[PDB]
């Protein structure tokens, strides 16, 4: 069975290489998991900052409009001065944006 | 003896390797779905921020129309404020839409 | 023990197939990595564009406030007309946003 014993040694070597490949593959998956978590964290933190900025901007523009409305009183009002543009607003989407950020942060 | 026993150990080693491959294929499966979920939530968040910033720009510009009107009798916005009068807001809504569309795409 | 030659034959087949599965898997992981990089790149570019828009909107709104401040002086000032809301501002978070974008782009060198 001299032929057989040679093949068995070959198969053992081949198996050893396969095990090492599988081990490397698991390290690569671990690393990819780490990267995905890291990107999610960085996305979440950025969206949180932009959400703060856009909410503060909306509030500040609305206060700017209150002043403008006051000023346009003697002129007959904002709608008479600007036309229908007067009724254009800024929808508050803070809750909707916070909702997506919360789902992103689930993977931290 | 020796040869039947070596085959026995090889067979169980192959079983375990096949199981590990099956487990790795599931792990990669779940990773594909987690990456797609991230991309989808990113795109949805960006779409909302697109809407908010676009509306903010429009609203601010309408405020400026009112301000230009009111400053007319004082010599106009540029005379009153100086060169800051010319500072604008670049409309980047198409640029942002295009990025969102890229994130949403597969294949 | 002619069965032995044949158990061996089946083991050699199985190994061949396992090798192909491994090649295929390394490819799938490579595709996942590239996909992850693509998303990072797209995220960073979208965030940069929103950084620009939000920065300009803050600047433009503050200028609108300067005009308003001028206009309200003769009614005794913005704070008199608006009340304490006059002091509400827009925090400049551009450095903070830019740092986070930079970290996304920075990861694209490893
Ligand atoms: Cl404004």
């Amino acid at each position: 069975m001299k032929q057989i014993e040679d093949k068995i040694e070959e198969i053992l070597s081949k198996i050893y290489h396969i095990e090492n490949e599988i081990a490397r593959i698991k390290k690569l998956i671990g690393n990819l998991v780490s990267r995905l978590r890291r990107l999610a964290n960085q996305t979440a933190k950025s969206l949180e900052l932009l959400l703060r900025v856009t909410t503060e901007e909306r509030t500040f523009s609305l206060i700017n409009r209150h002043a403008i409305d006051f000023l346009l009183t003697r002129w007959g009002g904002t709608c008479k001065v600007l036309g229908p543009d007067c009724s254009i607003g800024i929808e508050d989407l803070s809750r909707n944006i916070s909702e997506q950020i919360d789902q992103i942060k689930k993977d931290e």
